[PDB]
């Protein structure tokens, strides 16, 4: 007999339920717990990708009250700048940074801890791997205090061991993302909406967020990730083409673009075979505008369904199950 | 655990079944009651859209025995104006006017009582909020005869509200409009064959009409929504476009166009983020010909379920569901 | 409660099981029970449609083992004689002519059955029609011998009611004709399938055969059609344009086409609204290389599943349901 | 009652679980059993087809750890001499090569075996038919030590059939090929991801392998055929247009293409209607690098599921079903 665990859900293949209100939207309040001691102001976090996060994107969305994390895809020395330059800003700024799973990452660690760095971010395409979980209880043993986000999983034995590991925050996320082919080059993906509330449920009572990572095309799809259960969202194309993200603007005939790729493209990579696409994504603008925009979605979902705070639209929201024709 | 009401089924998941007929198309009553106290000739109110009725479309509707609903991007005198042209028309024909659900309405609801309207329509985007509630309960309270429409809601809990506030009929939809953003902005939604269930199943003994909404492109929708139990349904594409609409008509390349969009767009906004679109439709000709054909569509189905009054298609006619390949 | 009767299956929702076989293709026998009197050699009935069949065609189908059905879109006398020219040709052809179910047909039955048809069509839109139900009563009544086919219908109750009216083979199709514009402009359909596999259990013991009408495209839909309980199967589409069907072969660019209309095309009407479209329909040839192609798709399926005969086809063959990606 | 057997899955319906891994993709191991007593290094088989596999072909797979089909669309010497070619080449390469299930083939095996056949392919479009069953039980009496392959089935009952009639390997697929037309003109076809488990799940404990046979597109339809529990895939698309694969390179506009059909093509077969198309497919390159990426894919899979070996991914691997949506 085919062993089917489950069906599993995808953004497309909900929508929210209206609710009975007194919640406006220009009342909602955005904020969330990141983690225990970290809370956001709204509840995104930016992609730790070399077309997405250096310091000046990280700096940009921190002051619209959300955290960037600055990608792997350089030097310790590159990093560790990357993240004093936001540490050192005006308003007091927070920032983090991305490592690598492996061996050979203890003295990348180091440097980004002594640069002030909120939260480290253990950046894996396979979070439930041994690997990954002896680094990360070797980060924790090491550093008692500092707030870490373990990551990707998508099932609920991934969302434990991650926790178990000492992750502050867990990470959500195989083969959702928009730049993603993991799921035809290995035949390995859990749709979005399902993993993300698993995830959730296994952490249930334990204080640790859960962050949906991959696939938020729409405000929409950031207000169904967060009534699955996450607490924050984290977005790569949303951003993507940004005039703060890394990069130079390109002129292809008339229009403006910037660079996507997925890290796992032929492009970043430069052994595994890629599981990422290289793309020009259209230019954007200022990230200012682009959070005005996908946060103001959100408020309005939140006076649709009569959530005043994340925490309700994350326990309180209900969801209709609709067709292909839907 | 996600939180899934339920599965929601829209126009395209089902098809009406065809039964033991004694009715021919012709001899088909399509007389419904909008309320308990008005029975309209045809199952059509137009949409309270600025892309739609004025004054010239609710009398030509009102003359093929619908009702018109003039919008309220307008001022109150204009509003008031448009309503006594219906009035004072010739064969005692009559009217609707639309008002928004916020503070500062009660001045424009004064001025449409005084100038003879026979429903006033509380036109909200979420018809659940406690502040329209509280407004219709204000305004029922004020003019205890004068029939009320009271939406848009999506669920049985929505619908429930709406008739004890007040309300003398109920609008169901929450983003079905062929120019809504609603779905992808929010995340929010409720497919319309099952919003109108619903809100009917609530309503049932309490001799409270159900208005289905938003989303009919064919004659063959005004069948499947009456025969989901709603009394009437509104429309807003399939009038858009006709010679009694407002605008001007537009020539692009040949072809003869008319302005259609949703009251959430940016043009018709002119705060909130757009859920709504700006589109062209093409010209549709005379109001006449397109309710002859839609209604002609709404008879040949009578005469295939052997429905011959639309209470019988209502409560008698069955459906079947159908997949992606029907 | 939405009054969802079911689930609906068409031919795009199914496959046949391959099974254990000492069946080979060339070896299948095609024959027939179209009537408990009447025997084909193959399972083709063409169309009563004025693009498919008149004397022409029904004479080429008939030589191929099947039957035609002589349109009643022209006057009594021109119908006598196309009946006629069919009986009196050579190897002693057999041959069908339609009739209208309402009120004065009575004197074109007459004439038909004086022209020597073997089997009268009561071609009706709505078989379940109360008038319909009556007239075949009547022609019963006068013509206790005459082979009668009835339809369409889509449920076992309107099975059951036209076997019970004195129907000799009861059609089966509501909205499936590649032609048919009926689910949309009266919302009213029944899928395929489960139509015909309705129709049959009804009828189980009468020795009453179903013919499944409309919707078949490939060679693989027929087979559906007679494992999903239909003795044979009635094509419109399949059998336009062949050099055999009535009207002249157009030149648009090159390419040599035929017109093929819905009886309830607006032309073919020349009052209902329209429930059919008009359309053009690339040249096929020979109607003789298009049932051979047909029949041996037929054949195939028939080794593949281990069925000898149509009977065993009927009822021995097992389908499995699939997705859309399926 | 409609017959049907059940709900049948293809490659898209499902996707593969990420779970505890301690296997790196560099460390996996891809040998697998093909039969009892023959174990290849990768688990690829090329399709017996007359644009895939001829001596070249069969030779550089085999060097890659897999092994060729010759196809039967040519003469007992020259098929023979194609044989002697890969047996006497260097490093002790396996062969297979196809005949057809018909009477008249018996000289064919004969030539086959005495060219040194590592294992007979029994090539039949129904493998479930008694011909087929009886023709493999002649070989497996004349030569009982000889390792024969029978199909392609996609049923319980066919794989116990294959197996009894003395198969050492079951080969599985009706109707999944790139190249099929069998569901479109028969009706037959069963999804390969239920027919590949339905077959292993009937041979449970008798330690005859399961051969995934058709449909395969990318690297990730190879892990799902193997965690169906396939122990092996064979390929058809996937080595079309390869440099080693038979027939001339062809240009059309700049680009390099080369000839795919079906064996059931009208140029292939030149009495049966055909069952496949004939295409051209773009110019591949190299065998090895096509097999180091699908490999890598493989490798990646094995790495995400935890499953170090072929016989793990067969036994341990999970799915979850998705949506059209997913
Ligand atoms: C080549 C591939 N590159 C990336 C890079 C960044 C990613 N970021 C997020 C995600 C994925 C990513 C893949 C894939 C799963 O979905 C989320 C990768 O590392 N493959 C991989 C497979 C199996 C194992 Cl054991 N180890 C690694
Ligand atoms: C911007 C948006 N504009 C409109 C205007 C007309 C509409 N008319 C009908 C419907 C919708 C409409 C939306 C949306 C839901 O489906 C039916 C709107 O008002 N958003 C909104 C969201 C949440 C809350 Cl608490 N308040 C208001
Ligand atoms: C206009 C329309 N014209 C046709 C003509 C031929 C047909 N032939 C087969 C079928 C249909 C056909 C419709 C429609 C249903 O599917 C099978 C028709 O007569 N409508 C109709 C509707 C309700 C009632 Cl009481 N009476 C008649
Ligand atoms: C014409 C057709 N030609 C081929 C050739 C190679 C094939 N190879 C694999 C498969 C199929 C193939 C069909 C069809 C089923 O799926 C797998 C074929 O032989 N039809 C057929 C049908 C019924 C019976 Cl009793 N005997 C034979
Ligand atoms: O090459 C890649 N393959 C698979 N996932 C990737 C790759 N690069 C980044 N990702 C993931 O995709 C997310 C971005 O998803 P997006 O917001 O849909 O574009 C990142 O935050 C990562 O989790
Ligand atoms: O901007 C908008 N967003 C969402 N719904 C709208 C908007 N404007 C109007 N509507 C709804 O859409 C209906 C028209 O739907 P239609 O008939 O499908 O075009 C109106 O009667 C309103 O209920
Ligand atoms: O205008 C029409 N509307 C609906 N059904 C029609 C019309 N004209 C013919 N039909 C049906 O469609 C069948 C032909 O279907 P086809 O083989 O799919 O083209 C006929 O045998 C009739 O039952
Ligand atoms: O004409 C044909 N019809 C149906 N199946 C075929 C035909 N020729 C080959 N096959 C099958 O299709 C497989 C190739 O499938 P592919 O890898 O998807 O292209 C072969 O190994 C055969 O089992």
């Amino acid at each position: 007999s085919l062993r089917i665990a489950k069906e599993a859900l995808t953004f497309d293949d909900v929508l929210l339920v209206p609710a009975h209100s007194t919640v406006l939207p220009n009342t909602a309040d955005l904020s969330t717990q990141l983690t225990k001691t970290i809370r956001l102001n709204i509840p995104m976090l930016s992609a730790a990708m070399d077309t997405v996060t250096e310091a000046r994107l990280a700096i940009a969305l921190a002051q619209e009250g959300g955290i960037g994390f600055i990608h792997k895809n350089m030097s310790i020395e590159r990093q560790a700048e990357e993240v004093r330059r936001v540490k050192k800003h005006s308003g007091g700024l927070r920032v983090g940074a991305a490592v690598g799973a492996g061996a050979g990452n203890e003295e990348r660690v180091d440097a980004l801890v002594a640069a002030g760095v909120d939260v480290l971010l253990i950046d894996s395409s396979h979070g439930h791997s041994e690997g990954v979980l002896q680094r990360i209880r070797e980060t924790r043993a090491k550093y008692p205090d500092l707030q870490i986000i373990g990551g990707n999983v998508a099932t609920a034995a991934g969302a434990r061991a991650l926790a178990e590991a000492g992750c502050s925050a867990v990470k959500v996320g195989i083969g959702p993302g928009s730049i993603c082919t993991t799921r035809i080059v290995t035949g390995v993906g859990v749709p979005q909406i399902t993993a993300v509330a698993d995830a959730v449920e296994a952490l249930e009572g334990t204080g640790i967020p859960v962050i949906a990572d991959g696939g938020i095309r729409f405000s929409g799809d950031i207000a169904k990730a967060i009534a699955a259960g996450a607490s924050a969202v984290m977005v790569g194309s949303m951003l993507a083409g940004t005039e703060e993200s890394p990069g130079e603007i390109e002129l292809y005939q008339g229009r403006s673009y910037k660079s996507y790729r997925g890290m796992g493209s032929l492009g970043a990579m430069s052994k595994l075979v890629p599981e990422g696409i290289e793309g020009r994504v259209a230019y954007k603008g200022r990230l200012k505008e682009i959070i005005h925009q996908q946060m103001g979605g959100l408020r309005s979902c939140m006076g649709l369904t009569g959530c005043g705070t994340i925490d309700e639209l994350r326990t309180k929201a209900e969801f209709v199950r609709i067709s292909g024709a839907g």
